[PDB]
């Protein structure tokens, strides 16, 4: 409990294609680097010679693989992928001293899935079995691990933006990874990692929404997804009062969709004229809430490759949703992120790792008085 140095910096990563954890699969093992997903609830991995992918699972080498003799077809918004289902051995090499016999999707074909140029190669997603595909019958990876070891029903995010990395503890919470305390949010409902967000400012100016508009049709935290994501109707809101806040620089309206990058000269980003961002979210006690803030330095996201610039590059990483709020990577970067799966909550913590600047920090603090937090879920 509280100690795990042997799974500390365990994830690594580069700028725009998300997190992964070294995985084996197999018996021998077959070492594999897996994208660590709270969005999604398969285990699903490249399986042919897919050009983008530097390695791939190849069940024909794997003793201990069993079919399950079902295909599964899984399309997206943006992407697909299909494959067939088994179940094999599966270790962490930077995580619990264990193996597990978990089902695998291993993928045939996909379109618009795999990124050209990263380096994972599969997706663990780690939410409940409501949303796994093809149906809930098909236990996901971290319910099968814990039936079948003694690893504690809990996990955590540590993850560290800019190369990225980071830490995925398994089975526990490492305090050398946050400062000051950790607040709980309940999970609303075991699908995805749906939370309640009952109230929002910008620059400490509250948007004074009716608060089921902030969680319209839900809430989620999502490793898998790089922006935080408000509803329509909320991000029109929240990019009007972003722009009145920096309004002493005049970007083009493009830049506010994410059409276009804004650039500076090198060395001379202006954090201090964008406002923090804070939610506040559902607390562990009736009429009880906390609040998480956010920086610039989170949503403002730099874009490298950009070869027809000299010159420093950023992307708003604030973007509408049709699918309710989802605080992706933007969120999480600024916080040690606990999945309390035993206690049905989220902890959420300042991150000893997070990019912010001498002036300000990411901050979570509580306890606020919140009256009517149940009317801000939506049924
Ligand atoms: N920071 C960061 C960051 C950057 C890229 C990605 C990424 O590419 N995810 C990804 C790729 C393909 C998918 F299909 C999914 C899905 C899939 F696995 F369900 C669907 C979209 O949302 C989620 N959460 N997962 C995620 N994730 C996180
Ligand atoms: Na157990
Ligand atoms: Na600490």
């Amino acid at each position: 409990r509280g100690s795990f140095v042997e799974m500390v910096d365990n994830l690594r990563g580069k700028s725009g294609q998300g997190y992964y954890v070294e995985m084996t699969v197999g018996s021998p093992p077959q070492t594999l680097n897996i994208l660590v997903d709270t969005g999604s609830s398969n285990f699903a991995v490249g399986a042919a010679p897919h050009p983008f992918l530097h390695r791939y699972y190849q069940r024909q080498l794997s003793s201990t693989y069993r079919d399950l003799r079902k295909g599964v077809y899984v399309p997206y918004t943006q992407g697909k992928w299909e494959g067939e289902l088994g179940t094999d051995l599966v270790s962490i090499p930077h995580g619990p001293n264990v193996t597990v016999r978990a089902n695998i999707a291993a993928i045939t074909e996909s379109d618009k899935f795999f990124i050209n140029g990263s380096n994972w190669e599969g997706i663990l997603g780690l939410a409940y079995a409501e949303i796994a595909r093809p149906d809930d019958s098909l236990e996901p990876f971290f319910d099968s691990l814990v039936k079948q070891t003694h690893v504690p029903n809990l996990f955590s995010l540590q993850l560290c933006g800019a190369s990225v990395g980071g830490s995925m503890i398994i089975g526990g919470i490492d305090h050398s990874l946050y400062t000051g305390s950790l607040w709980y949010t309940p999970i609303r409902r075991e699908w995805y990692y749906e939370v309640i967000i009952v109230r929002v400012e910008i620059n400490g100016q509250d948007l004074k929404m009716d608060c089921k508009e902030y969680n319209y049709d839900k809430s989620i935290v999502d490793s898998g997804t790089t922006n935080l994501r408000l509803p329509k109707k909320v991000f029109e809101a929240a990019v009007a009062s972003i722009k009145a806040a920096s309004s002493t620089e005049k970007f083009p309206d493009g830049f506010w969709l994410g059409e276009q990058l804004v650039c500076w000269q090198a060395g001379t980003t202006p954090w201090n004229i964008f406002p923090v961002i804070s939610l506040y979210l559902m607390g562990e006690v009736t009429n009880q809430s906390f609040r998480i803030t956010i920086l610039p330095q989170q949503y403002l996201r730099p874009v490298e490759d950009v070869a027809t610039s000299q010159d420093d590059c950023y992307k708003f990483a604030i973007s509408q949703s049709s699918t309710g709020t989802v605080m992706g990577a933007v969120i999480m970067e600024g916080f040690y992120v606990v999945f309390d799966r035993a206690r049905k909550r989220i902890g959420f913590a300042v991150s000893a790792c997070h990019v912010h600047d001498e002036f300000r920090t990411a901050a979570v603090e509580g306890p606020f008085v919140t009256l009517d937090m149940e009317d801000c879920g939506y049924n």
